[PDB]
Parts: structure tokens; sequence; C-alpha cells
């Protein structure tokens, strides 16, 4: 439900084949808030409970609204909270493919950390789903340093943080559509790219 700790869980043995790291927005429960469960169900669908470890960023990622306002969109510690899981999964589970996601400050925090992320696990990222991107207009639509194609951006016609403002209107708590449909969907597909099947 709102909480996935599975990467941390998770027997070193007995590695999934498929990590998923993913940061809710401001203020919202658990480690996965309002989306996080959904994507998770139909990653499970699609790789089995076995096949897919899903990680939400906790720890020191409280996701207070207060910290959009901050240089990357987020504080230094959560980046620091993220870039500690990505390092994890990498050390616990080398041939695991990776792929991420975040909504608003969450999105925020997942860009910030694949950019200051070490290239070489950056590039077993296979896919990665931003909703409600707060950085969208700043970084034109992209996370830096990191490949256009892998990248889906999930960003409503009237959601004003797509726009460079940090205003919160009614389009951006309206991903749910999203997030049960091409946002796995997306991600499956960048997953099976590289893994066929």
């Amino acid at each position: 439900r709102t909480t996935r700790d599975d990467l941390i869980n998770g027997n070193s043995a007995s590695c999934a084949d498929v990590i998923f790291i993913y940061a809710r927005g401001s203020t919202e429960t658990g480690n996965l808030g309002t989306l996080g469960p959904s994507i998770a169900s139909n990653l499970e669908s699609a790789f089995g409970k076995d096949g897919v470890w899903i990680q939400g960023v906790g720890g020191a990622y409280r996701a207070p609204l207060g910290d959009n306002a901050l240089p990357r969109g987020t504080s230094s510690a959560a980046i620091r909270e993220m870039l500690g899981l990505f390092q994890q999964a990498n050390t616990k589970c080398p041939d695991a493919t990776l792929i991420a996601g975040g909504y608003s400050q969450g999105a925020a925090l997942a860009a910030a950390s694949i950019e200051d992320l070490d290239s070489a696990i950056r590039d077993k990222i296979a896919g990665t789903v931003l909703f409600g991107y707060t950085k969208n207009l700043q970084n034109r639509g992209r996370i830096p340093n990191y490949p256009a194609d892998r990248t889906k951006v999930f960003c409503n016609t009237g959601d004003l943080v797509c726009t460079g403002s940090l205003i919160v209107a009614a389009p951006h708590l309206a991903y749910g559509p999203d997030a049960r449909g091409p946002a796995p969907e997306f991600l499956i597909e960048k997953v099976r790219a590289v893994r066929g099947s």
C-alpha cells in the first residue's frame, strides 16, 4: 500500500530482475503517496511479485511543501537519500535493470538525483516517469545528463508547476489515470526493450 521497502528488505541472494525507485509528492504519506501504489501493482502484474522490487524514497525525504522553493526544487538531504538508494540497488543487485519515477517535488527529486548520479548507475535506469514535473519549463522537459527517449513527462494542461510556477491548481492533482495506464506501460516497455523477455 503506501510504504514499500523491497530493496532495503530484499535478500541479496535472490535479487529481483527489476528495481523501481519512486519519490512521492509534497505532504504525501508512506514513501509511495497517492500515485506510487498504482504503478507498483501494474509492474507486479507484468514482472511477477518476485520479479520486481518496489522501493519508495523515505528516510530523510519528508516531502515538505516549502522545499519546492529551494534551488533544485527539493532539499540536499532528500537528494542524498535517493542517491543512497540507487547506490544500494547497484551494490545489492548489480544485474537488475532499474526504473524510476517521481511526482511533483518527488519529480524534481528524481531529476536532481539522476543528474548527480554516477554515470555507470544512471546508465542502468532504463526509463523514468515524472508526473507534475516542477522543473519542466526550467529543464525544457528533460532530466539533465539523461536521454530523452528514456524519459516520459506527464504534465497536464493547466498544471501551473509545469509552466514555471509553484502554484498548486486542480490539474496537479489529476494524474491518477496516468499512473494507472500510460506510466506503467512506458516503464514495462522500456524494461522489455533492454531485457527482452
